[PDB]
């Protein structure tokens, strides 16, 4: 099982202001710690690609993407795919990464999007996925502005399709502190809900298969109850297996 | 009258660029110093909670809140309540501040929202109140995006209910330089208008009474003329009095 | 025939924070974005006043009589906030005439208005240009989207003439590629002359005595390609459209 | 014992860049809350002043300052004192706070400076105390530039006068992760050292007693070992008592 | 009298953090609008070159600079001259603007430098002129770091050579709120001092004449008193006339 | 030949202000991709550690560094080595990276420092190496502040020891757009000069060998002329060999 995992990286610039003055500290992080560990011990072969790597060296032809059984996109916005460094600074004409991913799915590849501030529409609608060529590929329809539902008190998932292969045999469903609100396309399969909204949704796109998980795999939307839940590793392994190219 | 007044505080970081170079200066400031003085001189006992205080120490129990007759919210966005520091950084599960306020009004508490860049939807829709559980509490319906109406040339408030107890006897209404555009709910009372949009609106949410002032109590939208208006204190005192716990 | 045009916008001030591990140094960079275009209009006989964004903040004309001297006003890559929230308004507590009202009255009374697309035009990036929620929306011959209205095409797509006999574009050929545009809907009132990805690209209208135009992509990179800049009809396009909508 | 404790507060300013895009996060924090609570529980009456308050509301009269037995300055640079908002933005003439403090010590009051990134010279020499009218008041002589000594390995303190009233009885000296490098003046008593540099130093300036602790009372220089060290509270209580106006 | 006036412009990026959220406003200002009016009213022919214009369009050859009798440098650091856009971003090799200026003074041109945060050494020594090829042209010797003397209390200027043609028949000198501290030079003439440091200094460099005014022509160091002083226009016109190309 | 190459990486966050408004674009870049490729093709086996990796994963063990024949430090400041994430954010005691590097060289390892804004002292003295435990290892003595010499007009390298093994045979020396200014130690060998200042210096520290190259390997200081100079690879390959363990 060959998986391309894109995103879950950030560069924080901190300005510490003390009265009149300030000094800065800068940091690089990667965010999918418990998830990529769970996937690796679960038999998945991950090629990890940080957001900044998309900007410099996203594959220019579909053949390179074709080796992957699933592509995962998490906490990385459409602007990163569409406005690669060569496009935005170097005045080049470049192949469209999102059309590439679209073609990839058309011809058999799986696609998962995991929720977050830079997934779907996201914080201040920055992820902007709705207004891109990738919107039609996805089994949910996005809202037109900021789509976050913030639940700092926590709220739990429900199985609505408990007999579905991905979640059959699961129970005692965990709690989340937020998600992106979207509306499942009506030909899609909703498997888990949250707060009267979809949480886990499967669809199809020509030959390929699609999944959306509307919450996060890590903090803060993903809680301790979530990552310690007996069925955490199986959720992500099972969803990738379900949508993998055959 | 005991009143909790939340917001009207900011930390400015200024980056001054002179050609190639830049130096910084930083500045904390409070915005409704005049208003709070007028309210205290009109006999109101005010507990002032600046925005950073919400982040560190917002009351977790409705019992703490129930000792207030009115809570006022001005220039502080929904994210500040929902994403407190223990939530966003320390990975804690925290009671929901907006639910707490919602519960407080439910049980006889009065709620005022004052307009500004960080009220209602606000600049770039950053206040984002429409997409929250507090939306249902307010006597107005907000727009889906940035809801500012900028009027640098100034427009007058107009009284469409000159007889309303809160505004009775006022005259010579002042000029404002902008407001948040919203739609008064069907069951709410429009007392004042601005550019024919609602300006002062009153309503109910179970046992509690609600109010929205659609422009600012402070500059630049709340003008010098507004702040030194004879009815300025009356306006604000009368409205707290009107929606106070009975 | 002899055009006096006010060209507003097409300037910016980048602050760059260069983070190297723990540390950062900064460099700050002014640029102007339409030097090429302005040179072409100069050579094509247009009398141009250039007003960068910062100059609208300090010194936008308060008098309509002062605007009335211009045959056309061009707005490009400058947001509505810049016009509405001049320094005296936002910092200095003054009442001040509304720049967008002034522009509106200038059009009502026979002035021309051209808006050129970009990140700080129409709605633009993150909807910051925000023109739909301003008193200028009714003046334009297009209806904007409710959010971010960019269509990014890194692979490029070419413009197409849907009214190739229209005076402005008559005789043009070999239309160039663009890397993006602002998506809008033409008023069913207006004349769509060029399209891009089947969306309007060049649109003409009227507003009381004045005449209006919208070009939905950029005059400059990255949306305006080098191919577009050196396209044989670049000059005539902008010159003809200025001339089409000019006062008289 | 009546003490004016200045500083140990900051606002960050977090820019989170995920590929092309970024979103921001902001928080105010206070660094010495438990220390301050420990001082109050140990009989010290504290007026606490976050750095931003210094810019808004610093005492202009000598008589106001004279009511304090000690003033403490921690992680707030000279610019904050010299460039209050009325000076830097409001273009008003106003009393010099550093002259006020210097005058306060002449008249008998105690002064302690705790090290950190915005004490002494500090990071990029931004604190800049050496170039101010307060330099002559301090019992140490500062470097010409950035005076940090970073010790991420840790280094333990050392008593050179273990018999001094302030540190008599103390034992098991904890580690620090750094300090500001300076030189004790000839007329000054060095009580603790750090990597052979002064760590704790007492002196006099006319009637007033003075003190410098060269590391931080807080993270990260003040280690967890230091926070929890028996005598940690005693160090602070003792040095305050020692330098206090009687 | 033909004069090139460089600097006195900045672009400010303001980050207004209201709790979790922040909004931004950017602001361009020119700082010597008043000075330039006074100078042109004194019949000086001024070409004004903002800092950003130096970045983008500084004259490449000395011929163009020689149309000026004096060059004035105010609140623009040496990095702006040394690191123009083509140099720093476009990989081009180009003429050294600081060398050009120095050559200009060498062959008759006059040079005045006016103090500020981006003059001489300046705030955090960012202006950095001491470490440049221009330092030897100036009739003062700078300090090795931050050279600001901050005087929010105010200090008046004092004439030590009232007989000098520049200040003849000036009296009642205004207050200033700070200045850059420098020394000497031995063969230079100090006309005004400030807090016993030089304020207005004249010297020469080969054929050209030089001047340094150590404080600001503008706020906040240059107070509104100074701005409204009857000899404000006379000071600047006389200094310019005194150093103009003979 | 086994070489650890550290630095030459940065994340840019760009704030584009157009009038009142701004949008942001961010990008990670690497600056020595060319050099690294040249060195690979020239028989050097490189482990490349970008700055952010030093913050997360710097060899705690002196035995880890001992596997390397040379360590190269370029455009990365002392602070990054000293203030790794677990030091600065988590509150953990860590081995001192600079002490490790010193021990490493002391025991026979090679050390090359390449010039730029975040080397030696650098821009605003930010690299700060002079005030660290690594300073005594380097074969040069650094200035006390900003040590840049900007030469936008270009300046040639010169050979002063043409017969030195590192440069023997080189000719037609390229032009540089700047360098850090330092002074060679008496016991060290100066092989190349720039503007009469040292450009290439070799030394020893106990068993180990040291090199310093005072200009940049990359733009803008390192011109296109330098980078495509026939001896470009030989310069770096030769210097690595000359200082290699041993």
């Amino acid at each position: 099982l060959k998986v391309l995992f894109i995103g879950e990286s950030w560069h924080i610039h901190m300005i510490h202001s003390k009265g009149y003055d300030s000094f800065t500290s800068s940091k690089y992080e990667e965010g999918a710690t418990w998830l990529l560990e769970c996937l690796r011990k679960g038999g998945v072969d991950i090629d990890y690609m940080p957001a900044h790597t998309v900007q410099i060296a996203f594959p220019e032809s579909i053949d390179e993407l074709n080796r992957y059984d699933v592509i995962v996109i998490s906490d990385i916005g459409s602007n990163t795919f569409l406005l690669q460094n060569e496009t935005f600074y170097q005045l080049k004409i470049k192949p469209n990464a999102l059309e590439s991913i679209k073609e990839y799915v058309k011809n058999g590849g799986g696609l998962l999007m995991i929720g977050g501030y830079l997934s779907f529409m996201g914080i201040e609608a920055k992820a902007n996925y709705k207004n891109t060529v990738l919107a039609e590929v996805l089994p949910v329809i996005m809202l037109d502005g900021d789509d976050r539902v913030e639940k700092p008190e926590g709220i739990c998932a429900e199985a609505v399709s408990p007999e579905h292969p991905v979640v059959n045999g699961f129970s005692d469903y965990p709690v989340f502190l937020g998600y992106n609100q979207a509306v499942a396309r009506d030909d899609a399969d909703v498997v888990l809900t949250i707060n009267n909204d979809p949480l886990l949704v499967f669809g199809e796109y020509q030959q390929g298969k699609t999944a959306c998980f509307m919450s996060d795999c890590s903090p803060h939307w993903g809680t301790q109850q979530f990552m310690s839940w007996p069925f955490y590793t199986d959720l992500w392994v099972n969803t990738l297996q379900f949508i993998a190219r055959k």
